[PDB]
């Protein structure tokens, strides 16, 4: 059901926050609100399909779950939106 952006933080500090914490390889930054916007506004259903898909854009492979497969959906999609609420 509805995102719970505080317990996502656990699974963004621990499988996330590796590639996006700093940015590194194209990843979309915490933070970085110009990297941030347009993607915000593909809403969260199709953020938090992307991200459990996996998909290559014009920055760079964002791997399915994290490349975590032992991760759950909701815990997918409550790291996105920890990720989010951070980068506004
Ligand atoms: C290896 C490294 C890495 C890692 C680990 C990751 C992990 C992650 N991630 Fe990531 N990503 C990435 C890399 C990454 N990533 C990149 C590179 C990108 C970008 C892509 C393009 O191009 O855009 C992303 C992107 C992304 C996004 C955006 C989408 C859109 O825009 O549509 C999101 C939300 C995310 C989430 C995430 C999560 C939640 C996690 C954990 C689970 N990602
Ligand atoms: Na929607």
């Amino acid at each position: 059901s509805t995102y719970d952006a505080a317990a996502g933080k656990a699974t963004y500090d621990a499988s996330c926050a590796t590639c996006h914490k700093t940015g590194m390889m194209g990843a979309p930054k915490v933070g970085d609100k110009a990297a941030w916007a347009p993607r915000i506004a593909q809403g969260m259903n199709t953020l938090v399909s992307k991200s459990i898909k996996g998909y290559k854009g014009t920055k760079g492979m964002m791997p399915a779950k994290g490349g975590n497969a032992k991760l759950t959906d909701a815990q997918v999609g409550n790291a996105v939106a920890y990720m989010v609420g951070q980068s506004k």
